[PDB]
């Protein structure tokens, strides 16, 4: 999938993100909910914010951020053997949460520009190749799940 020298790349990376765990996953979901509007209404205890300040200053929103990049990093850390860790997460997304892998295109993608975002300069290419290698990971296994449950939508 990566080679060790890019999994020591994406792991130099996530040491960024653990310094703010919490500032991180706030941004990077309101970067997803302003920029596609329709993954606001998959959260019913979010579809409340219409503005991105009541975005800003939701601690439930931030606590959420939280929750979602740990159980991120536990995958990451895995170097790629994280079929345990992943068919649960892939079951409970298509079986309650009705999340197309569409949405998780776009969190990929709201990743790498936070990670812009908050240090630019020092997110270098090689770091932005091993990332988007490492969640097209995720992406490719959690869609071989959907595949095996026929969540076509
Ligand atoms: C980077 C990928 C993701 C990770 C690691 C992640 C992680 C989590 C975790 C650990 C939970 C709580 C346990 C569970 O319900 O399994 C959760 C809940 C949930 N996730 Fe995700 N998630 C991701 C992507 C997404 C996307 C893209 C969406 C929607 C656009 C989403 C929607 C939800 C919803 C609706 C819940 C339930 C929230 C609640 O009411 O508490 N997830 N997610």
């Amino acid at each position: 999938g990566l080679s060790d020298g890019e999994w020591q790349q994406v792991l130099n990376v996530w040491g960024k993100v653990e310094a703010d765990i919490a500032g991180h996953g706030q941004e990077v979901l309101i970067r997803l909910f302003t920029g596609h509007p329709e993954t606001l209404e998959k959260f019913d205890k979010f579809k409340h914010l219409k503005t991105e300040a009541e975005m800003k200053a939701s601690e439930d929103l931030k606590k959420h951020g939280t929750v979602v990049l740990t159980a991120l990093g536990g995958i990451l850390k895995k170097k790629g053997h994280h079929e345990a860790e992943l068919k649960p997460l892939a079951q409970s997304h298509a079986t309650k949460h009705k999340i197309p892998i569409k949405y998780n295109e776009f969190i990929s993608d709201a990743i790498i520009h936070v990670l812009h975002s908050k240090h630019p300069g020092d997110f270098g290419a090689d770091a932005q190749g091993a990332m988007t290698k490492a969640l097209e990971l995720f992406r490719n296994d959690i869609a071989a799940k959907y595949k095996e449950l026929g969540f076509q939508g």
